[PDB]
């Protein structure tokens, strides 16, 4: 597709809406939208491997990471493809995204759609974590809310 | 990939899941589940073209028809990719969903990944009435609850 959207929605306040753009065929995708109900500061941002809400956000599974790579920051080349780093709130509660990806794609085997894009309740340490968990989550923790990426006209 | 899922929700107390299956890439497509809050009788089920509900199950636009074709029952020769007929609910309110289908795929023009499954509020007349409506959505009314299709496995 070209175009993809995610609402967002979890058991707590935290929503929004996350609007994808790819106007090329595996081109760069643009990531744009607003999150509301959270904490000020850093918070983790990822698509996740299903698009499963059967049982909430934890369905959704780990990482989108069809390379079986480490988790990373979206800057570096060892990260899944669904590692989109960390999001701002402001002292509202409120994340205005716009974020740019070559990784991710809305179309071909990198496909994030049909996947799930998830906001976490703690930053995403970029895989620079003392600890094993690091590379693996990067210690985002608890999914506050979370929408499968669907077709968008 | 093989399998995918949909969580319906709405405004009202209509809820389900409903799970999607095919083996090989050009078989049937498996669709089971439940869904439950519905009033006793036939109820219109169509995946809908996109998978946005930014605004509720509204936005998932039109059935879900690349060519441009008529609306039609799941067993007829003209129809919509999307159109899947209609659930019947029981006394309880509870439709068990049990339909193998050879139109929808999860993978390919025809895949349904990404997109919006609907339960609506009145029966789908399968595009055989005497008007232009019954040809373009059956007729089926409102919808009572969506999800987005995702990709379970
Ligand atoms: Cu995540
Ligand atoms: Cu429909
Ligand atoms: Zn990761
Ligand atoms: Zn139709």
């Amino acid at each position: 597709a070209t175009k993809a959207v995610a609402v967002l929605k979890g058991d707590g306040p935290v929503q929004g809406i996350i609007n994808f753009e790819q106007k090329e065929s595996n081109g760069p995708v643009k990531v744009w939208g607003s999150i509301k109900g959270l904490t000020e500061g850093l918070r983790g941002f990822h698509v996740h491997e299903f698009g499963d809400n059967t049982a909430g956000c934890t369905s959704a599974g780990p990482h989108f990471n069809p390379l079986s790579r480490k988790h990373g920051g979206p800057k570096d080349e060892e990260r899944h493809v669904g590692d989109l780093g960390n999001v701002t709130a402001d002292k509202d509660g409120v994340a205005d995204v716009s974020i740019e990806d070559s990784v991710i794609s809305l179309s071909g085997d990198h496909s994030i759609i049909g996947r799930t894009l998830v906001v976490h309740e703690k930053a995403d340490d970029l895989g620079k974590g003392g600890n094993e968990e690091s590379t693996k989550t990067g210690n985002a923790g608890s999914r506050l809310a979370c929408g499968v990426i669907g077709i968008a006209q």
